[PDB]
């Protein structure tokens, strides 16, 4: 999850 959720906000940003 920790992973997951790190990554959405790398792309949405």
């Amino acid at each position: 999850a920790a992973a997951a959720l790190a990554a959405a906000l790398a792309q949405a940003l």
